[PDB]
């Protein structure tokens, strides 16, 4: 609905920055609405969903185990590791790391997992293999959040990310059990409150992943829908704003309000 695009443009005005947006039909893959669908934006923490998808693919293939324990030390800790920080002693399982990476956006968890699969080059290779020739991971946390203007590193495009998410959640890529696990992690996201969740009506379903980075970078990927089932994928990215975190959250939430209103 174009009324939503009105809000997206308004957000651009308010934030004084580019906003990338896409509304995708989960079932058919049809693009319902878009704004800057093919411009690059830093993925930030949204990459974690793809990372865990790759992990799950290995689990499916027998090359990885969810129960496998990973040990790390103070040395591996990076900024913002609320979960990993508390488990230095006993370590954490792959499953727990994906949970922390997705639900709490634990940066260290993500790094550990990245290493585990072979690094950014491998995640990228994984995406390429699934038909995503746009999305690329080049660095680890925290560098991947630099958001240097015009830098293609660690970026995606709203249309690419939407499409990839659709494949991950509904394609034959992962086994059903792994698909569900991924969705369950995204549904349990605990740090995305002020975003789309704030505009979500009761009884609706939401599986998401937020992210923030330098240079006013903020974004969210989500699968949502009424009556406890997802039916659309929404991707929203922004970068370049000088606005405060709260200002950025509000705009994203208002975008969500509009998309819900015009459902
Ligand atoms: C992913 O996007 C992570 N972001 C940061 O570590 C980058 C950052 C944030 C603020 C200032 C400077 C750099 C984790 N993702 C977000 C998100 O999910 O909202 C957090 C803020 C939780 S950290």
């Amino acid at each position: 609905h174009p009324e939503t695009l009105v809000k997206v443009k308004d957000a651009e005005d308010q934030l004084g920055a580019r906003v990338g947006y896409i509304e995708l039909d989960l079932n058919s893959g049809k693009i319902l609405e878009s704004f800057r669908p093919e411009e690059r934006f830093p993925m930030m923490s949204t990459f974690k969903v793809l990372l865990c998808g790759a992990v799950l693919s290995r689990v499916d293939a027998g090359q990885e185990q969810l129960g496998r324990r990973i040990h790390y030390s103070q040395n591996d800790l990076v900024e913002y590791s609320p979960v990993t920080e508390k488990h230095l002693t006993d370590g954490m399982t792959v499953r727990e790391l994906c949970s922390a990476a997705i639900t709490m956006s634990d940066n260290t968890a993500a790094n550990l997992l990245l290493t585990t699969i072979g690094g950014p080059k491998e995640l990228t290779a994984f995406l390429h293999n699934m038909g995503d020739h746009v999305t690329r991971l080049d660095r680890w946390n925290p560098e991947l959040n630099e958001a240097i203007p015009n830098d293609e590193r660690d970026t995606t495009m709203p249309a690419a990310m939407a499409t990839t998410l659709r494949k991950l959640l509904t394609g034959e890529l992962l086994t059903l059990a792994s698909r569900q696990q991924l969705i369950d992690w995204m549904e349990a996201d605990k740090v995305a409150g002020p975003l789309l969740r704030s505009a979500l009506p009761a009884g609706w379903f939401i599986a998401d992943k937020s992210g923030a980075g330098e240079r006013g970078s903020r974004g969210i990927i989500a699968a949502l829908g009424p009556d406890g089932k997802p039916s659309r994928i929404v991707v929203i990215y922004t970068t370049g704003s000088q606005a405060t975190m709260d200002e950025r959250n509000r705009q994203i939430a208002e975008i969500g309000a509009s998309l819900i209103k015009h459902w």
